[PDB]
């Protein structure tokens, strides 16, 4: 029911937030984990937003009230929820960082807010779910359910008294960000990421893509989100097996929920099925992560480290299934 605000001494605390020297540095790679901060993640944003924009990109009142505000737009879910965002947004940064001037401010300014927003209200359902038992959003949304819903729920985030970071951008500009996002937003949808990436692998391999093409933009800019939103898999190894039984936590609490109406779940959403995870996470790392990596990598040349961390967890994979597995704390 609503959409929520944050209060008065949330975003004034964020406003007086000071980020730690060491950490500096350490922001700028790839491979950072946000894990051990938690109270710093909104500062972070900030941070982050500050150093690829400018501090003059957004008024800091109504940046904080926003970052706030969508701090309390995301649910108490094992996966889909404030750490995820954050962690998304981090990695849009490290890509930016390193191919800044690819992009135009109105681009980063944009991409930087769709990640920290592109799954807010997330309930930790899977769009297949909302389609299978027709929940009113799979009416609403026919395809991309969920995704159109995060964009939704960001929009009304902006709309808040006091929380609009756009307001400032001419008319033209405005409506040009709104788009930006909600392309970026959509393109999360990893049904979509399939045809995408075999576009962009197609328009490399010909040499036909053309950044200065809007068509191939939009479709780059896509490809860039999916590698954000997987960014788990480019994390050192022990960091990485965290977050997938944060991932598989949630999705098993999706399977219980099919069993009680009448259908068994695929053997990934299956917590009887624990014994084949290490080998689903193979199967996606073949058949998702791998060839998005190593198509961005091949458009971005700076993006190669979260393509040599993902085949190194792989890699980690790989001997989990053959019984090499050496201690694990979770
Ligand atoms: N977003 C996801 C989904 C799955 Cl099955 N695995 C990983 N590593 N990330
Ligand atoms: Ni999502
Ligand atoms: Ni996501």
């Amino acid at each position: 029911a609503g959409t929520s605000i944050c209060t008065s001494e949330e975003w004034q605390g964020l406003m007086q937030f000071t980020l730690p020297v060491r950490l500096c540095k350490e922001i700028e790679l790839f491979h950072f984990d946000i894990g051990p901060f938690e109270n710093m993640w909104p500062g972070i944003f900030v941070y982050m937003v500050h150093r690829s924009c400018g501090t003059s990109c957004f008024e800091l009142e109504k940046l904080c009230r926003f970052i706030m505000s969508v701090k309390k737009n995301y649910r108490r879910v094992p996966y889909h929820n404030w750490k995820h965002a954050v962690t998304v947004a981090h990695c849009m940064y490290a890509i930016l960082q390193n191919n800044h001037t690819l992009f135009t401010d109105l681009e980063r300014k944009g991409l930087l807010i769709a990640c920290l927003c592109h799954d807010l209200d997330h309930r930790g359902f899977s769009n297949s779910y909302l389609q299978k038992f027709d929940h009113p959003l799979a009416a609403l949304y026919s395809t991309s359910t969920m995704e159109q819903h995060h964009f939704s729920q960001t929009v009304s985030i902006l709309q808040l008294e006091g929380h609009n970071i756009f307001s400032t951008l001419s008319s033209s500009e405005y409506e040009q960000v709104l788009e930006i996002i909600r392309k970026a937003i959509i393109a999360t949808d990893l049904a979509l990421y399939f045809g995408n990436r075999k576009q962009l692998e197609e328009m490399y391999q010909t040499g036909s893509l053309n950044l200065n093409n809007q068509s191939h933009r939009d479709r780059v800019i896509g490809l860039m989100m999916t590698a954000c939103d997987l960014c788990s898999v480019t994390k050192l190894w022990p960091v990485t097996k965290l977050t997938a039984n944060d991932i598989y936590a949630e999705f098993w609490a999706e399977g219980d929920e099919m069993k009680k109406l009448g259908i068994q779940p695929i053997p990934m959403m299956d917590r009887d099925k624990k014994d084949e995870v290490p080998q689903g996470q193979l199967g996606f790392y073949n058949a998702v992560a791998i060839p998005c990596y190593t198509t961005l990598t091949q458009i971005l040349p700076p993006t190669e480290p979260l393509l040599k961390a993902c085949r190194d967890n792989l890699s980690q994979w790989e001997k989990v299934i053959r019984g090499e597995e050496t201690a694990t704390w979770i």
